[PDB]
């Protein structure tokens, strides 16, 4: 076989294998733990993570060591039961927390299209948690059923007339049945969901925008729930909604329903203020589209300078924003401190110091800084960024993995080297990793965790 692997690489491999059990399992029990004891703290997410650390638990002991001490022997010392165990519980695991990925990913996009009105009961997620698991079970059957553990090697193995040496290895009906499973397995339960999840995270991102102005526009023109007559004397609603010119209270009523399409007489819902809100913004926006002045500088500002831009629309209007010439110069240019200056300089300054103020300090920084009060979308705007790098984790670590495994069943016939070994020790070991991303981005990202583990460690002594 002219085979050779050195102790430095297997003794090394030992210590970061050895080190990946006690980050993993005590990391996953920890995370567990507390937020199970910590009530209030299991929510719907926290429910789902607890589950998916629970998977990363039991391929981190059914698996991760059997598979490690198996690579350095050429036969499998702990039985049929630990042999057929170890692909089923390893593709469980995967398929777990690829769907309790799915699970938060889809009940994080619930939160931002509707968080005021979303109460959720638990048991919809306890229902989650047993459809997932028995999903989970049933299509990593094949591999429990297939894998097989006889006497009999394919290949020559060392000679130890004392014992009988026995193989772990993949026995289905045919390379065909093997492959055409495994392939719709990496197609449908991996590459497939994690699609749907970084689809559901772009939408999350892209609806958390237009609340983000939503919030920039609450705090400057006020959000107002009845008909109010406006400085100019005409009827509005909401945030800066004009319904008509006319002086008759009934004849602006009478567009709020129109508006609305139901009876609101004269009061309207938070919800439905934020729908008429979102209406205008899209009137807004393409209005300064279509004006040529303000066109180019709409175009070259981010998200947060472009609703800074929008802000100016809804106090001056087109005509109004317009009249900055040499300021939207300033900041068609990316001169934020120069144009913060001249912006200040202005008539609209002097009259409404306050709203400008912050209007000027969010076209410089380029940040809700400006809307301290706003520290609610800050906060949800870091859990979906963790969130979402938990998924990328999971994606990544599984991937080096996923590609030797396929690789090498579709070149089946291939005899397994040293080289082969190494390498596969080097993927499995990635893979092996993500057990890890769990607590480590739970816990060091996550604010509310870092000081209550500190709290619990301590509190111990
Ligand atoms: C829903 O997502 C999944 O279920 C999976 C993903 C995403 N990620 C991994 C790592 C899987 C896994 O661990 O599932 C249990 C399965 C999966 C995917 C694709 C393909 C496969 N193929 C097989 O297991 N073939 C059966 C043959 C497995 N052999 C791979 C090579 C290995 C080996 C070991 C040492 C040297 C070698 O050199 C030739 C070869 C011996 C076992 C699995």
């Amino acid at each position: 076989d002219d085979c050779h692997l050195p102790l430095a690489m297997i003794f090394t491999l030992a210590l970061a294998y050895g080190a990946v059990i006690i980050l993993g399992v005590s990391g996953n029990l920890a995370l567990i733990i507390i937020i199970l004891k910590q009530k209030e703290m299991r929510n719907v997410t926290n429910i789902l993570i607890v589950n998916l650390s629970f998977s990363d638990l039991l391929v981190a002991i059914m698996c991760l060591p059997f598979t490690f001490v198996y690579t350095l022997m050429d036969h499998w010392v702990f039985g049929e039961a630990m042999c057929k165990l170890n692909p089923f519980v390893q593709c469980v695991s995967i398929t777990v927390s690829i769907w309790s990925l799915v699970l938060i990913a889809v009940e994080r996009h619930q939160l931002i299209i509707n968080p005021r009105g979303w109460r959720p009961n638990n048991r919809h997620a306890y229902v989650g948690i047993a459809v997932i698991w028995v999903l989970a079970v049933a299509s990593s059957l094949p591999f429990l059923i297939y894998q097989v553990m006889t006497d009999e090697p394919f290949q020559n193995v060392t000679l130890d007339a004392y014992k009988d040496k026995y193989v772990c290895f993949d026995q289905f009906p045919s390379d065909s049945h093997r492959l055409s499973y495994t392939t719709l397995l990496l197609v449908l339960q991996y590459f497939g969901p994690l699609c749907f999840i970084f689809i559901c995270y772009f939408k999350i991102y892209i609806r958390l925008k237009r609340r983000n102005i939503f919030e920039m526009l609450r705090i400057d023109e006020g959000l107002r729930l009845k008909i109010y007559k406006d400085t100019e004397g005409y009827y509005t609603i909401g945030i800066g909604h004009l319904l008509t010119k006319s002086p008759s209270l009934n004849a602006a009523k009478s567009e709020l329903d129109k508006a609305i399409g139901r009876n609101t007489n004269g009061v309207i819902t938070k919800d439905e203020a934020e729908k008429l809100f979102n209406q205008d913004v899209d009137a807004a926006v393409r209005g300064i589209l279509r004006n040529a002045k303000l066109k180019p500088v709409y175009d070259s500002l981010d998200a947060v300078r472009r609703a800074a831009l929008i802000n100016m629309v809804f106090q001056m209007g087109e005509t109004g924003v317009a009249g900055f010439t040499n300021s939207l110069r300033m900041l068609q240019q990316k001169r934020w401190d120069e144009a913060a200056v001249n912006l200040a300089k202005s008539r609209w300054y002097n009259q409404t110091p306050n709203r400008a103020k912050r209007v000027i300090t969010t076209f410089r920084t380029g940040t809700w800084d400006a809307y301290d009060n706003k520290y609610r979308s800050s906060e949800t705007k870091r859990i979906n960024i963790m969130l979402l790098s938990i998924v990328v984790a999971f994606a990544v670590c599984w991937l080096p993995l996923t590609i030797f495994n396929t690789v090498f069943d579709w070149n089946h016939q291939i005899i397994a080297t040293c080289n082969h070994n190494l390498l596969f020790l080097l993927c499995h070991l990635t893979a092996m990793i993500s057990t890890c991303v769990n607590p480590i981005f739970y816990g060091f990202l996550n604010k509310n965790f870092q000081r209550d583990l500190q709290f619990f460690f301590n509190f111990c002594d």
